[PDB]
C-alpha cells in the first residue's frame, strides 16, 4: 500500500520540478498521445518534448485528456534553433501554445546553443519576457556549455534553472555537473540510461545485489546524484519500469563503480 513519493528538485526560481520525467523524443503525434496517455497512467507527473520533435498536439491530447488536472503535471518543452531570435520565439512559442492546447508551459527550454550566442540571447531575453508575463513558469537550456551559461548569466543577469544535457553512466559530464552546481543551475539528464550498458558486469552486479534491473540501477545512479531524468523508452513494460526506482537505494560501493564507467 506504500508509494513512493516522487522527489522533486527546487530550482532557482522557487519552482520544483519532479525528478523523474517522460521523455518524448522524434515519435508521431499519434505515438505521443499514446505514450504520454501510458506514462501518466504510470504515475508520471512531468512530461518532457520539443518543438522539433513535431509531437507537441500528441502530447497537449494526452495531457488535457487524462483526467488529471493542468496544475498536477509539469510539462517542458523547447524553443528550436530556427526559431532562435526575440520576435521569432514568442511566434513560436504562441504557435506551440495553440498545438498543446494549453495556456502556460511548466518549462521552456532553449534547445541548443545554435546558431550564435547573439542568437540564443536574444531568444533568452523572449524567455525573459514570457516568465515575466506568467506564460512559462521557469526558464532554461538545453545542450549549452559552459562557455554560454557564463555569457547567459553575465549578459542578461538570469540563470536558467536547468541545463539538459546528454548524461549517462559512459558519459558522466563531470566538467557541466562542476560548473551547474558552482552556479544553482540544475543538471537535467537526457538519455539517461545510455547505449543500449545492459550487458556491463558492473551493472548487472548492482542490479542483483538489489533485485532492481539494470535501467533501474542506471535511473537511480542520477537521482542520487542529483540529476532530474528524462528517459524516453516507448514501450509501456519500460515506461512502467523506468518509474519504479524510488524503492530503494543504492550505497557507496556502488556509486563508485559506476564512477568507474567513466
Amino acid at each position: 500500500s506504500m508509494i513512493m513519493t516522487v522527489p522533486t528538485v527546487k530550482l532557482n526560481d522557487g519552482n520544483h520540478i519532479p525528478q523523474l520525467g517522460y521523455g518524448v523524443w522524434q515519435i508521431s503525434n499519434d505515438e505521443a498521445v499514446s505514450a504520454v496517455s501510458e506514462a501518466l497512467k504510470a504515475g508520471y507527473r512531468h512530461i518532457d518534448t520539443a518543438t522539433i520533435y513535431g509531437n507537441e498536439e500528441g502530447v497537449g491530447k494526452a495531457i488535457n485528456g487524462s483526467g488529471i488536472a493542468r496544475a498536477d503535471i509539469f510539462l517542458t518543452t523547447k524553443l528550436w534553433n530556427s526559431d532562435q531570435g526575440y520576435e521569432s520565439t514568442l511566434k513560436a512559442f504562441d504557435t506551440s501554445l495553440k498545438k498543446l492546447g494549453t495556456d502556460y508551459v511548466d518549462l521552456y527550454l532553449i534547445h541548443w546553443p545554435m546558431p550564435s550566442k547573439d542568437l540564443f540571447m536574444e531568444t533568452w531575453r523572449a524567455f525573459i519576457k514570457l516568465k515575466e508575463e506568467g506564460r512559462v513558469k521557469s526558464i532554461g537550456v538545453s545542450n549549452f556549455r559552459t562557455a554560454d551559461l557564463e555569457r547567459l548569466i553575465k549578459e542578461s543577469g538570469v540563470t536558467p534553472v536547468l541545463n539538459q544535457i546528454e548524461l549517462h553512466p559512459q558519459f558522466q559530464q563531470d566538467e557541466l555537473r562542476l560548473f551547474h552546481g558552482k552556479h544553482d543551475i540544475a543538471t537535467e539528464a537526457w538519455s539517461p540510461l545510455g547505449q543500449g550498458l545492459l550487458e556491463d558486469p558492473t551493472l548487472k552486479s548492482i542490479a542483483e545485489k538489489h533485485a532492481k534491473s539494470v535501467a533501474q540501477i542506471i535511473l537511480r545512479w542520477h537521482i542520487e546524484t542529483g540529476n532530474i531524468v528524462i528517459p524516453k523508452s516507448i514501450t509501456p513494460a519500460r515506461i512502467k519500469e523506468n518509474f519504479d526506482i524510488f524503492d530503494f537505494t543504492l550505497n557507496g560501493t556502488d556509486h563508485d563503480a559506476i564512477t568507474k564507467l567513466d
